[PDB]
């Protein structure tokens, strides 16, 4: 699945991806959502959504 | 502050440095809540994770 960006997005973490308007965008996962997540030693990342639960 | 403890359902082995890997039953703290991502790549084959919100399929 091919998608475009709509909008700018500059990264607000070394973790984020940087995408210019118009940029042509390759979605990875069936669009799956991701979230982002801390440990309790304070390390962060993406996991998919479907894995945690309130 | 909008920063919600949530529970692992399953092991996660993070496939890219971004990632975190997580055990079944950890517990986590859920950030900028609301805010889906997708793991998208560039024409640079650079892949990296974008609010869902500035992309879309045309």
């Amino acid at each position: 699945v091919v998608v475009v960006a709509k909008f700018d997005y500059v990264a607000q973490q070394e973790q984020e991806l940087d995408i210019k308007k118009n940029e042509r965008l390759w979605l990875l996962d069936d669009s799956k959502s991701w979230w982002r997540v801390r440990n309790s030693m304070n390390k962060t990342g993406f996991v998919p959504s479907n894995y945690v639960e309130r």
